[PDB]
Formats: C-alpha cells, sequence, structure tokens
C-alpha cells in the first residue's frame, strides 16, 4: 500500500482582502495632452482616446519638471529601482495592514507571505520592509514572485493556497505591488506609448486561510474552488518583460487580443467542466482589465453578454492597468456589491502572463 | 505525509576558469597587488562560466554601459540548454509520466527574461501545459530553501503530483569587472551552475530506497539590524550582489542561535547531526558558520570542496553539496541526519532538517 497519502480536505478563504494606489491622481485626458507635448504628435491623442481609462494613480510625476530630466538619461535602472522600493513600502504596509485590520489573527498565526512584481528588483524589499513594519514573524517564510506578469496575483494566491491547505492552522498573507511610474521613459515606438497610457500604480494584499467545507463561512468570505493554468501554444511574443538601463519595459504584440480570443473559451470550458460547470452557470466574471482589447476579446471569447465585464470595464476606467494588482481590485468590487439575490455568487477570474499563460481561478462569494 | 527529494541532478557551463590563470588575467586591468591577494584567498581552484567575460569579442561590450537587456538575453541563451539538460536528468532516474509534475519552481537572481527558463523548460521537457509555475526572483544565495518549501508545500496539498524545483545562476553573464573592492570579491567569487530536484509526497509509513532525502523540517530566520549584509541590485551594465564587511559576523552569532533552536524543536542537539550542508558562499561563510555552530573543521568538508571546484553559485551550490553527501555516506549508519542553510538578503538564515536513506 505505497498508494498517495490522502490529500488534505479543506478549502482556500481569502478572509481579508485590501487595496491602495499612491495618492496622485492622473486624469487620462491630461495625462495625454502633457505626453502629446514630448512633428506630428497627433498620434499621442490617437492611442490615448482608445485607453478607454479615465483616471490613473501614480506614485511618482513621470513628466514632472525634476523627473523629466532623470527621465531622459540612460542607465538609471538602479535609481529607478530604489525609486521603487522608496514609494512602494509605504503603501504595501499601509495596505497588508488593512487587509489584516479586520482579522483577528495574531502575528504568530502568519506563516508566509508572497510578494509579486514586475514592476521591482531590489536587494532586502518590501516583503522585509512588511514583516518588519507590521510586526511579523522573523521566522515566517518568504516567497518573492517577480515577472510573472499581470496574472502574478494567481501565481501568489496559489502558493499561498498549497501553504495554507498543507498547514490549516496557519494563515498567510499576499501583496502584490506594481509601480510603473517609477518605470516611465516615454519612447517613439507605439509599444511604448501604449503601454505609457495603460499602466498604473497600486498595491493589493490578501489573507488566506484553511477551512473544513462543512464550515459556514461568513458573508463577504470567498472560497477559492480551483485554480488553472493554461501556456498556451505558439504564443510566446504575445507578452514580454524586460529590463532596460532605464527601466522596466513590457513588450506587447499585435496578436495579443487574437491569443486571447483563441485561448480562453477553452480553457476555461475545460476547467468549468471538471466542477460541473458551464459558462452559462458563472454570476461574476473577474476578467484582468489589462485594456480594451484584452476585456472585449475576452468576452467576445466566452460569448458572455457585456454587461458581465462591468466590474472590470470600471476597474481599467478608474485605474488602468495596474497589473498583478488589478485582479484583486476587480474581486473587491465584487465582494462589496452583489451581481445577484442568490446566497453564495460563483465566479471566475483569469488574466493573461508571460509565454501568454492564462492563469485563473473558481471562486465561490459567500453572500449570507 | 513526508516530503521526498526523490531526483537530484546538476549541471554546469563546459568551460572551466582556473583561479590562479583568472587572477592573472584580471589583474592586467596601480595598484593591481590587489587582485592575486583576493583570489588567492578565496579558497577557488576552479569554476564554470558560460562565458568568458575577458575574450576579446566580450571585453569591449563589457566595459560599455547600460547593457542588462543584451545581458539578460544572454542569460537566457545559456541558461536555457543548461537548465534543460538538467532537468532531464533529474527526472531520468524517475518513472514518472508528464502528467504526474504538476508544478515547477524556477530560481534565479542572475536574470531576468519574460518568457524565460521555466518555459523554455516545460516546452522542451514536454511537460504539460498546464503545470503550475512559481518564478523565485532575487532571494540570493538561498533561494533553493525557499523554492524547495514551495514545492513541498505543493507535494502535501496534491500527494499524487510530483514538482520539479529548478535553480540557474550565471554571473559570468553579469561580469563587469570594475574599481571598488566588493566587486573585485564578488567577481573573484561566483561562478555559473544549475541545479534541479524532483519532490515526492510520501506516506509517513512507507520504507524510502537509499539515496532518497526526506525533508524533516525546514526555516527561516530574518536576523534583526543586518539588512546591509546582502544586498542584490540590477545595475545598467548588470546584476551585483553588495555584501557587507558585518556580514561574517552576522553569520557568527546569527547560524547558532537557530540552529540549536529548531533542532531542540525536533529532539535534537548539534552533537546529533551527521553531515552540515553550510552554503559554501565563500571562505568566511564557512568558516564562520562553523565557528558559530563549534563543530569540528572537517565536517564542512562537502562545502569546502564545493567552494573549491565551482566556486559560488548562489542556491545552486546548496545542492551540490547536497549531491555529495547523498553520493558518497559519511558513515556506516542506515539513514544519515543532516542540516542545511544558506543565507539570503535582509540577512535572512534559510535552511532544513533532513535524512538521507542509506539501507
Amino acid at each position: 500500500a505505497q498508494l498517495p497519502p490522502a490529500p488534505p480536505t479543506t478549502v482556500a478563504v481569502i478572509e481579508g482582502l485590501a487595496t491602495g494606489t499612491p495618492r496622485r491622481v492622473v486624469n487620462q485626458s491630461d495625462a495625454a495632452d502633457r505626453v502629446a507635448e514630448l512633428g506630428q504628435r497627433e498620434r499621442i491623442p490617437r492611442v490615448y482616446q482608445k485607453s478607454r481609462i479615465t483616471t490613473r494613480r501614480m506614485a511618482v510625476d513621470p513628466l514632472d519638471a525634476k523627473f523629466d530630466v532623470f527621465r531622459r538619461e540612460p542607465a538609471t535602472i538602479r535609481d529607478r529601482m530604489h525609486l521603487f522600493y522608496e514609494h512602494a513600502v509605504p503603501l504595501a504596509v499601509d495596505v497588508s495592514k488593512r487587509a489584516l485590520a479586520g482579522l483577528p489573527y495574531r502575528a504568530a498565526e502568519i506563516g508566509l507571505l508572497v510578494l509579486a512584481t514586475s514592476t521591482g528588483f531590489i536587494a532586502p524589499g518590501v516583503d522585509v520592509a512588511i514583516v518588519k513594519e507590521l510586526g511579523l514573524s522573523p521566522s515566517i517564510s518568504r516567497v518573492v514572485v517577480n515577472f510573472m506578469g499581470c496574472a502574478a496575483a494567481m501565481n501568489a494566491l496559489g502558493t499561498a493556497t498549497n501553504y495554507v491547505r498543507a498547514h490549516p492552522a496557519m494563515k498567510a498573507l499576499v501583496v502584490c505591488i506594481e509601480l510603473f511610474s517609477v518605470n516611465a521613459v516615454f519612447a517613439d515606438d507605439i509599444n511604448d506609448v501604449v503601454i505609457h497610457s495603460l499602466f498604473g500604480d497600486g498595491c493589493a494584499a490578501l489573507v488566506i486561510g484553511a477551512s473544513q467545507v462543512q464550515e459556514k463561512l461568513e458573508p463577504g468570505k470567498v472560497v477559492v474552488r480551483s485554480s488553472f493554468s493554461q501556456l498556451l501554444d505558439n504564443t510566446e511574443d504575445g507578452i514580454v518583460l524586460g529590463v532596460n538601463h532605464n527601466g522596466i519595459t513590457c513588450e506587447l504584440s499585435e496578436n495579443l487580443p487574437g491569443y486571447i480570443f483563441s485561448g480562453v473559451a477553452p480553457v476555461v470550458t475545460e476547467m468549468l467542466w471538471d466542477n460541473g460547470l458551464q459558462i452559462s452557470d458563472i454570476d461574476l466574471w473577474a476578467i484582468h482589465p489589462g485594456g480594451p482589447k484584452i476585456i472585449e476579446q475576452s468576452v467576445r471569447s466566452l460569448g458572455i453578454s457585456a454587461e458581465l465585464a462591468a466590474q472590470s470595464w470600471d476597474v481599467l476606467a478608474r485605474f488602468g492597468n495596474m497589473l498583478s494588482v488589478s485582479l484583486i481590485f476587480v474581486l473587491e468590487t465584487m465582494v462589496q456589491q452583489a451581481e445577484s439575490a442568490k446566497a453564495i455568487s460563483t465566479g471566475v477570474a483569469f488574466a493573461f502572463g508571460p509565454g501568454v499563460t492564462v492563469e485563473g481561478m473558481l471562486f465561490d462569494i459567500i453572500r449570507r
């Protein structure tokens, strides 16, 4: 009898959720005009009016008089990373606390901290600042997830999941922090012009715990039912992340939308089938608000009502695309306001990361 | 349930570099008398390098500013091949079908690209398109322990599944050879290398076959006021590590207290351990760890040896050592109890309690 040992039988729960962003508000129209001022600068207005973003928060003012000189020099990558650490700590610490404020868990109960970013990279970083700042344990476990793109939150929440189900009594803290403003450069190519028009800064934290299915979770709690991944075959050029002398950068392919259209439907369908569900059985669709073409093509693939992507369109409208963080902003909304009147709302969440990987999950929101 | 290292494999770029020569070739770049000094004290005889940073080709490129992007590309170009061959070899010995591998953890501190090695590995090895993936960056010399932890948790939540841990560290691709002393030290110590592990869950009962390593317990410790100890950053012309002069001291007064508690929590004493996989991060790192524990200088043989032959390969080094301990037993006992640990940023001591099944 060398059969695999019986599996844990609990379910990961998001007992605490919290979100935050730097204070400065950048109204998209103004942003467009400011950038438009850097022959034919008609390109600018054009791409911007198509973004479907009204406002974004930015830790740093790229086009500021001070930064504007710094912004145009080479080899500033090391300073930008410092600048990142500088602005991130305050924000990350503040959000982490909000996430924990509601729960009664004592610092000794938090055994794992997961930090995801694609806009950072510094020796001791935001992860260590968080531990000290919140007075967590010197022995707490830490995992830093980098360059996993817009879907990092998922890979991160999964790391937490395994941990929690493996150590039922402990809790885990998931934190995503994304500061692209600290990486602003404003180059000439469309990709740069586009990236700089879509990205915003923000932060989010989740507190995870293991719970038995017989337990009656309280309203607002979110159960993680299933997780999934998919390397979209032959789509490597879709989303590319790289480090430049003057900052981290993201390169998106003209085909990303197409890859999504082809990829989404099959992946969700198969996953839902495993859980005895169909697209028509989903109450909530936490589609990663990575941009119009992404939400747009994501909804077409699934063949659902445009309305069922309301929350997503909202986040993208108010905050733009703040990478791995965005997903969580969308979820929060869903948790604060019910989309129907049924106790427990079922929903699917998914985002897109490099290699063009669909990262997502099936969840339940206890309504009553 | 028990976490077992069922597969283990190491690899390295073909090029061998003799410290004696390196010292000379490097020196040739007013007080170059320092270079031979640091290199003699390194206690490194050789180390592998994916690239020859002094090569005519490279030498011009490395004197240039703003080259990280290309450098990161270079990482991918060399990292992939090596990481793939090492993974195949770690799995080669096991009877697992691609469907049984549900998690891939990739750790590095010397390269950043996406899609990266993790993706190149899945495709190359034909791993399931839906395998879970976690890329662990900038946790330095101790990433292997962070990575390994992510694997045991997984395998513990999904016993019927297996997890693959891959570490690739390629410092040579970041070689700059600058003036400051830290760059000199750092550059005389780091080597290139890769290592992979295959983890699975197992029933507390079951009798494991020789070679199998049971991960009994893992631990972490953020040392108070030590932040300056180990520092990683990204410069326009490469990635660097900035070791503090206070590091060895941190190590001296940090190791013992942690290890001792951890052991006490497992009904053990320093005097009970058979193996000590001390991360060979450098002569002082091994020196102060040994001294902090108050153990025979010899118990650190495996470490010294790896440091001697491959130099510091960051997270990779810790697995080479373990492999030596697996390949060659240190006594006639069935089951060898050992402790492993390395040091990472913020100055965090990360390690594990483990058993090596012998009979």
